[PDB]
This record gives C-alpha cells, sequence and structure tokens, in this order.
C-alpha cells in the first residue's frame, strides 16, 4: 500500500497545544508500526509551532513477554496548514474533536520515506481513553474514507498497560 495526503481533507484549524498532556492509540493502519501493545503518547508544545511528543510502546515477545520502547518526535506545524505538521515522517490531522471530554480524539495519517524511491505510511487515532470510544466511530470512518481505506480494516489495539 502507498500515500500521497490531500488538503481539504485535513481538518483547517488545528492548534497544537490541543495535543498536550496523555494520549494513548487506540488504532491503527499499518501493522508494522501502528499496532503495539500500550501506546502511550505524551505531548508538549515549544514556542507557538513546534509539537514535542514522548513517545511509549511495548514490543511483544514470542516468550509472550514485552519489552518497552521510549522515543522523542518532533513536528513543526505548516504555517498555512494547521493541519499538517512536519518532522522537526510527516503527520497530517484528518479529524479531531476536543471538547475537553473522555472522547476527545485526533487522526493522524502519516508517511515516510525509506528512501528516495520508496516510501511508507499508516494511520492513528489517539484518544484520551485508553480504549477507542464507539461515539467517534463514524467520524473516523468518514476520515479512513477521505483517505481511501476503510475503517473496519484498522487494528484495534491493546492498552491494558499491566
Amino acid at each position: 500500500e502507498f500515500p500521497a495526503p490531500d488538503p481539504s481533507v485535513l481538518v483547517q484549524n488545528f492548534n497544537i497545544s490541543d495535543f498536550n498532556g496523555k494520549w494513548y492509540i487506540t488504532s491503527g493502519l499499518n501493522p508494522t508500526f501502528d499496532a503495539f501493545d500500550c501506546q502511550l503518547h505524551e505531548f508538549h508544545t515549544e514556542g507557538d509551532n513546534k509539537l514535542v511528543g514522548n513517545i511509549s510502546w511495548r514490543i511483544k515477545t514470542l516468550d509472550s513477554g514485552f519489552f518497552t520502547r521510549s522515543a522523542v518526535q518532533k513536528f513543526v506545524q505548516d504555517p498555512n496548514q494547521p493541519g499538517v505538521l512536519y518532522n522537526h515522517d510527516d503527520w497530517y490531522i484528518l479529524s479531531s474533536k476536543i471538547e475537553n471530554k473522555p472522547e476527545d480524539y485526533i487522526f493522524v495519517y502519516y508517511r515516510g520515506r525509506n528512501d528516495a524511491w520508496d516510501g511508507y505510511g499508516g494511520a492513528v487515532v489517539y484518544t484520551r481513553s485508553s480504549v477507542l470510544p464507539n461515539s467517534i466511530i463514524p467520524e473516523l470512518e468518514k476520515a479512513a474514507k477521505s483517505i481511501g481505506r476503510d475503517f473496519s480494516t484498522f487494528i484495534r489495539t491493546d492498552n491494558t498497560c499491566g
């Protein structure tokens, strides 16, 4: 499966400060990148256009154990397209609802390159909750359709963080 992006399918306003704090990923498209257990991501903002994420996840061994991994990802917001954050791997915000309620979510499509002639990409749903809320599924279906995908094809992830 390949990418591209597309301007009219992005959120048209987005405040990077709405990423502040903790989010889980509760659903992902690419099983290589997007479907790990216990993906907890914590975000702050530096200046008015940089988003810094402290990213964690588990890798599941065949032993049925796991190791936790951590990383730092940093993005700068496009001054003209608020739904585009370039890595400073690019993120395109397809849909979001932030009302400071437990069902808040941000739906992120990403692409990257592994060299000049090959790219990869994926999508994840960030939510305040550890569980994928049923309340946001028509929005997610609609957003996944806007990038040519069927939301039923996404993998729901496991945030039992025990």
